[PDB]
């Protein structure tokens, strides 16, 4: 199917795989790398990985049962979930979505939290028009960068995903939306703040055993897992006696920061651009070679510099090509997923968005670069997770995904699977059988964060520590 | 993971709301006794289709007289020829109900909808060469035979032979209606000199129900659930009064006969389908109208269409969006299947996935108890479909006495409408009255289909082929 591209462009190819092939030797190198960062992270040195305690100490064990409220608050809505955990692996959720005012992304601290606690009360109001026995514990996925001494704490050190609201980075987010709700008088405590990641792996192990990992592979890239206290030096002196040393730990990698210091990922002159003219050089590297919102600007890039060296695109208008994020994620997933011998589908992408008119020779090449990153970018992906299972002796696992890419780019779970396989070179005919396999993961910063508030709540009632002595 | 189905509680909608939803559930709800009945007339006009003088269901005969053993080995072409799209797919069978296949997939240009004969022939035999070029660089040694889908209305008198009745689908090519289509394709493969025997025609139902039957021994039905409808099934030659006295006694009474149904044409008479108000308006403004009655009722083509005039009625009435510029909801098929679709997936008790579609693609505010409306609206609508639906299949069951059956099911409602196959299980236990816990234990269940267009025409090259060489007929004395 390459036979009538030129040797020209053919050879243009040949070094485009050169430069986006990532062997299996490499994932193993990078894997070894990364574990050694896992370790940093989690020590008193510490490292780029930030391996954050999320403060959950034990595992769902799928006897469980009650209502717990789940509070997921994102860019643009928030979500409330009532969850009935039936106490066999099962639940029944009962939830609400709410469209932020556009006003408050930029607004003052106390107008978020206040019509956050009005959607509280509506939803509370309405599910239990008699009140409560007791108030209802709350989970509350909180899914910026933020700092948790205690696991009914956040203290949020910067916003992300549009906000920008003044006073709140560097305060604690919990009694902010706990004094909303008192306000209101809503019967709800505020129990437990968790990440999505951290929401993901729980309530994935809560309905599937064999979950050992919870992954988002999306535009945001992240993983969380248990490791054990006595492994977690940076929380030696600090924690009180009935959180010893063989307890469970969840922890939030947060490992989009993994080699910020450029020593083994496998970056072209494409990703040091993409690094360079990005909000924070230097930052997210792990990130910014995984996450799918780069996937379309790695081959605007590339095919940018084949036209500029005269192989493509002659005499077309480039004038949309020259903008940066003009190609999402879209273009390398449409592309990939093109069915057609002569690429129709890749044909009306440029002509109608980019206004480029490209030749049949053409399309080929850009169907084998969307191939070549698609596939890096799956390769890279399972480097965190081959990591997390190397680090902590895991030999067989469910790896709980979630995340747009994972769900929705054509061909990713195929990728990711072989990717493993590579990686661990296992004798095995079929993906489903693979010994450490990805599996669509249970609603994270819903379900997850109800389940942890269970979890949560029934420590503090028995008055059994969930963070630092003093806190 | 799919989200929990939301509870749906209706205590805050108003008295006088609510004598409306109780209203809507009363016209939409098909009982299990309106479903015997309709299957009974659906038996008489399945028969009445049959014989000489015939009737609104075509029950065409698509010459393929004996059952898939799945012990066939080999290599078959198939070209499937779509509105938009053509396919040249190439099948090794595997000869354990198995296959491997591999396909060339191109983009009909505009022109063609509209132009000649040649030049329509001409690009077929084109992309057929382009293939053959590729997965046969070195020539064969004996013509490929090749199954043709050609799913325009067309009669056969014999499996090899197709006469176009009339273009559909935006087609407009002169000098093809009346005319074996057949032979115009095999001289443009010819003036090409490609080594390919179009050996067989069909319609891309019989494919599904041959393609589906050689690789689950269980199928006994074909079925088309999408923006068309059809059915296709195995009657017997016995039971066929329009080939009384045309057929060669090697094709004998006892021996199968696979039917293509076309019965989207059942009930033009409007006698027992259970039409609205809302079907009537469908009908009349439609582009025939009086025709395709049972398509109407079950296509999902025209789901969000009856939402629509609904709520255009309920809006006239004076109940719902009481000060909103309903000018959007105006416009006929503004609302497509993707409109109920969303809304019976909205997984929130406040439906703000419903909120969001009706604000930004209808410019109309609701409020909460408006899309609860909205919503039971959706339920009822996908689930009278998919009960009226299933009449077809309880129908061709009865016909056949099949007390059990995999009936393999394609198209973009049966694969894409969400909660359709749950719907269609529970209609045919409420018809049947089945003792039965799983829907997976169903004794007649819809399972998703093997590839009819493509792997189903080269199935039946396949076995047309073995016909052919051994001089077994495959149509009417003498065609």
């Amino acid at each position: 199917s390459m036979a009538d591209v030129p040797a020209n462009l053919m050879e243009q190819i040949h070094g485009l795989e050169t430069l986006f092939t990532v062997s299996s030797e490499k994932m193993r190198s990078i894997v070894k790398h990364f574990i050694s960062e896992l370790d940093k992270g989690l020590s008193k040195k510490g490292g780029n990985i930030p391996m954050i305690p999320g403060w959950v100490v034990e595992y769902p064990t799928g006897k469980e049962t009650g209502d717990f409220l789940a509070l997921d608050l994102g860019g643009t809505n928030l979500r409330v979930v009532l969850v009935k955990l039936g106490g066999n692996h099962d639940f029944d959720t009962t939830q609400n979505k709410y469209r932020l005012p556009d006003h408050l992304r930029t607004g003052t601290s106390e107008q978020l939290w206040s019509f956050i606690a009005k959607c509280l009360k509506e939803f509370v109001d309405e599910w239990y028009p008699d009140g409560v026995s007791e108030p209802l514990p709350l989970g509350f996925t909180f899914s910026y960068p933020a700092s948790q001494k205690k696991i009914n704490s956040g203290v949020l050190q910067r916003w992300t995903k549009g906000f920008d609201i003044e006073g709140v980075e560097g305060h604690d987010v919990v009694p902010m939306l706990q004094e909303q709700i008192e306000k209101l008088n809503i019967p709800i405590n505020v129990v437990a703040l968790i990440n999505d990641t951290t929401g993901t792996l729980v309530a994935s192990l809560y309905t599937d055993p064999q979950t050992k990992m919870g992954i988002i592979i999306g535009t945001g890239v992240n993983g969380a897992y248990y490791d054990v206290v006595s492994g977690i030096e940076k929380l030696e002196g600090l924690l009180p006696e009935d959180i010893g040393p063989d307890s469970p730990m969840a922890i939030n990698c947060e490992y989009g920061s993994f080699d910020n210091e450029h020593l083994v990922l496998p970056r072209t002159k494409y990703d040091v651009i993409i690094d360079e003219e990005s909000p924070r050089p230097g930052q997210q590297a792990f990130e910014k070679m995984t996450s799918g919102y780069y996937l379309g600007e790695i081959m605007r890039l590339v095919l940018l510099d084949l036209y500029d060296s005269g192989f493509i695109f002659k005499d077309q208008d480039i004038s949309k090509l020259k903008e940066a994020y003009v190609m999402d994620t879209s273009y390398p997933s449409k592309i990939e997923d093109d069915p057609f011998e002569n690429l129709e589908d890749t044909d009306d992408l440029f002509k109608t968005n980019l206004n480029i008119e490209t030749t049949v020779v053409e399309r080929k090449l850009i169907r084998k670069l969307a191939e070549l990153v698609g596939t890096r970018a799956a390769r890279l992906t399972v480097c965190g997770v081959s990591a997390i299972c190397d680090k902590r002796g895991y030999k067989t696992a469910h790896i709980a995904a979630d995340g747009s890419v994972f769900n929705r780019y054509p061909g990713y779970k195929e990728k990711a699977a072989q990717a493993l396989k590579d990686i661990y070179n296992w004798d095995v005919e079929k993906m489903e059988d693979h010994p450490i396999q990805l599996v669509a993961a249970e609603d994270g910063s819903g379900v997850g964060a109800a389940i942890i508030a269970c979890l949560t709540q029934k420590r503090l009632a028995a008055g059994k520590s969930v963070g630092i002595k003093g806190e």
